[PDB]
């Protein structure tokens, strides 16, 4: 018959156990500030549609950034605003500092708090394994304070987390893809960017929770101890799911598909062949061998599961003893 449903393993009724105000977030009443205390400085480079721009707050001289939003997808700026607004003062994640439009046009824009990003293509190359703990152990904080309330970020990649570094300063960016999870929602796999797609969105798995934001973080994390940005890439999204294959094996993949009763597109067998499960050690070299321990491995190897219920949640991976280091320093 169809695929076997399946619900989060933690934080699964936060929402229900909410008032309906807090996810029904169509029903939000903005509270809108005032347009004229931003100018705008110069235009920020978010990709070719974006419209995100350095700003200034002319009321005390502060930079910010101000996103431009268009205004036909109404449902989805409310959607944004309302997961901002419930997420801010958490740990790690972007605060929401305004939301202003155009008096006479309505045109609307959100006003973020300024980061002093070093864009992630240089700063990767610069990262010791002390400074990769740290930073992941700070996403992780971001993650599971936005599961625990009820929130899936759904574009986790190094394009959406914006570091400080002489700060040692990270947030949690873009959440215009993230979304409630309600146990049982069938949810669209159109999320996420080609390289960060978990397994269950490759295969057109719906009924999935916060876990896939923890397979991104495991992308994320192998592209950085290994220097290979990205780690796993496809040309697309069918042989996006070949290149895990290569790396995580055939079997556990079948396995997976087996278990949720998963219809795997036919000509996916094809090109998917067999192909044994890589040992990590494998992509150790010269040039990433300092930022690689057993550690990082064992942690590596407990994200970048294709099962997503066997995945870690972001508080277990916050144990891990990948972090000793980090936690005590904190
Ligand atoms: O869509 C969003 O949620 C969103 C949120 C924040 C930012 C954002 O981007 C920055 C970029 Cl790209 C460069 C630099 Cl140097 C600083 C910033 C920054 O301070 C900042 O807040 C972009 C998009
Ligand atoms: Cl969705
Ligand atoms: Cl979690």
């Amino acid at each position: 018959s169809g695929p076997v449903p399946s619900r989060a393993r933690v934080y699964t009724d936060v929402n229900t156990h909410r008032p309906r105000e807090y996810w029904d977030y169509e029903s939000h009443v903005v509270e809108w500030g005032n347009q004229d205390d931003y100018q705008l400085v110069r235009k920020l480079g978010r990709g070719k549609y974006s419209e995100v721009f350095e700003a200034i707050n002319i009321t005390n001289n502060e930079k910010v950034v101000v996103k431009i939003l268009k205004p036909v997808k109404k449902k989805k700026i409310k959607r944004e605003i309302k997961i901002l607004e419930n997420l801010r003062g958490g740990p790690n994640i972007i605060t929401l500092a305004d939301i202003v439009k155009d008096p006479v046009s309505r045109t609307p824009a959100l006003v973020f708090e300024h980061v002093n990003n070093t864009d992630f293509k240089q700063l990767y190359q610069t990262l010791t394994d002390y400074d990769i703990r740290f930073y992941m152990y700070e996403i992780l904080k971001a993650l599971d304070y936005c599961h625990s309330m009820g929130i899936m970020h759904r574009d986790v990649k190094p394009h959406n987390v914006m570091i400080d570094h002489e700060h040692r300063k990270l947030r949690l960016i873009d959440w215009g893809l993230a979304e409630f999870y309600h146990p049982g929602q069938e949810y669209n796999v159109r999320v996420a960017s080609r390289y960060f797609k978990g397994p269950e969105l490759l295969v057109d798995y719906q009924m999935y929770d916060y876990s896939l934001d923890m397979w991104s973080l495991g992308c994320m994390l192998a592209s950085m101890i290994f220097r290979k940005e990205p780690f796993f890439h496809g040309h697309d999204n069918y042989d996006q799911l070949v290149r895990i294959a290569k790396v995580l094996g055939t079997e556990d993949l079948y396995d997976y598909i087996d278990k949720y009763n998963i219809e795997l597109d036919p000509r996916f067998n094809d090109i998917l062949g067999r192909h044994s499960r890589k040992r990590w050690e494998r992509f150790v070299h010269s040039e990433n061998q300092h930022l690689v321990s057993p550690e990082a491995l064992d942690f590596l190897d407990k994200l970048l599961r294709y099962d997503h219920q066997s995945r870690l949640t972001a508080r277990e991976a916050m144990e891990h003893p990948y972090f000793y280091t980090v936690v005590k320093d904190q």
